[PDB]
């Protein structure tokens, strides 16, 4: 038994909320938001040593992250920002914080009931992306 053993395994996207305004919170240009829009992407999550390993793929584009839980590292985003990126796990939670020219995002992943709820912030505005076990 161990930190993420709840959270590993392979997922798909069964619904979003609110997603397109996030988007454009986070400066997001139309066409991008439009094909961002329509994917169902699968993440996938998986753990070796202290080294977490989260994947999403879709039609669009597959992206990969690998880090140490408070090892701060560098990250080009599915919109293609260059960020800064600290993920941490506060008691059961992965928060994942992206910091770029003086702006910040904040997204959350916590496994409720059989979901994998994953809640995105950027000033105000929130979106809610609900994923299930492939
Ligand atoms: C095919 C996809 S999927 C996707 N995004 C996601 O799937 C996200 C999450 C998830 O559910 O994993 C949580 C954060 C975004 C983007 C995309 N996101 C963004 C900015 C908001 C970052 N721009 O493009 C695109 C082109």
């Amino acid at each position: 038994s161990h930190m993420c053993d709840a959270f590993v395994g392979t997922w798909k996207l069964v619904s979003s909320e609110n997603f397109d305004d996030y988007m454009k919170e986070v400066g997001v240009g139309f066409a991008t938001r439009k094909v961002a829009g329509m994917a169902k992407p699968n993440m996938i999550i998986s753990v070796n040593g202290d080294v977490i390993t989260i994947k999403s793929e879709s039609t669009f584009k597959n992206t990969e992250i690998s880090f140490i839980l408070g090892q701060e590292f560098d990250e080009v985003t599915a919109d293609d920002r260059k960020v800064k990126s600290t993920i941490t796990l506060d008691g059961g939670v992965l928060v994942h914080v992206q910091k770029w020219d003086g702006k910040s995002t904040t997204i959350k992943r916590k496994r409720e009931d059989d979901k994998l709820v994953v809640e995105c912030v950027m000033k105000g505005v929130t979106s809610t992306r609900v994923y299930e076990r492939a």
